[PDB]
């Protein structure tokens, strides 16, 4: 796929990454599963949150809800909608909170936004979590 | 922890696994990922589910529905409330479709069942999915 439009590339085989966690947005109509390098995933599981280190990279992919068709009550994923993703470099990305932010659209995998200036939106949202480093997701409690 | 009362052992390093998908259970109020060894991941990923392999082993992972303090909309896991494995031998475990069933509750990792037929409630249910090999679970679609 080609690059976002500041120049980061999609990180290859982000299919096979450790789990951090799962959502679902109400308003979105979707589900999620919040994967991690494992960088990422040793920080998530110790708490190195405050802030995550330099390397760490999250990604959050999407699927539109759908039925089961033998078990109508469980919600379960339809067509994949996005994969989201955070570059942690304190220094390189020290314009948006030291995060380095990208989106690629479908399974056709189209880069998001309309120039270099585009994660200045994903900022909008990401500041109302700036006390735990611009990152909403708790990580999933396991034994 | 503690072996299932059909014997089965808590297979170590599940939380290391591959995603196969994600789910939410309106009747249960929860939220749940679906893991899989790599015997698993590899046949979901081809369409080698009729019937899955021997050695493929699936998990899924349930905790509570939370909102998320920032983000009302946001549903979110809460507290971890079990761990469920369906382990595919065809000949070992035939005489409950061909899958050995357990499930571990909570933190504590506590065995489920009151005796050695535990399983018999499981195939009350999974029996449903018994012409896609007594598995609910469609792999979700990546690129
Ligand atoms: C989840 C997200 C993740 C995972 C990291 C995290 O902060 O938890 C990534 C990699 C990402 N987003 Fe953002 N996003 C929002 C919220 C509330 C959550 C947590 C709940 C859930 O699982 O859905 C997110 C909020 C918003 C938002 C408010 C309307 C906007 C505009 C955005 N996010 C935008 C972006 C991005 C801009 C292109 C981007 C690369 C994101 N998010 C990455
Ligand atoms: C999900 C499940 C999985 C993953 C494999 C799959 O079949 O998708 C495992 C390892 C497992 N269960 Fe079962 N379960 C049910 C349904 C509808 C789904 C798919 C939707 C979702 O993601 O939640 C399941 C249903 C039921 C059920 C009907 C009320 C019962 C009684 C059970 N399941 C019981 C068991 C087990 C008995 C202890 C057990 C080890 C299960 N499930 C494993």
């Amino acid at each position: 796929p080609a690059a976002a439009p500041n120049g980061i590339s999609l990180p290859a085989g982000y299919k096979d990454w450790k789990m951090i966690g799962v959502s679902s947005r109400i308003e979105q109509n979707n589900l999620r599963a919040i994967l991690g390098n494992d960088i990422a995933v040793k920080a998530a599981r110790e708490g190195r949150t405050h802030p995550w280190p330099d390397g760490a990279i999250l990604v959050k992919l999407s699927w539109k809800k759908s039925t089961h068709e033998l078990f109508p009550s469980a919600e379960v994923p339809g067509d994949f909608t996005q994969a989201d993703f955070m570059v942690k470099d304190a220094a390189k990305y020290a314009s948006t909170g030291g995060w380095g932010y990208a989106r690629w659209l479908g399974m056709e995998q189209k880069p998001y936004g309309a120039n270099a200036d585009f994660a200045q939106e994903c900022m909008g949202c990401h500041s109302g979590a700036k006390a735990a480093d611009y990152v909403f997701t708790h990580p999933a409690k396991l034994p």
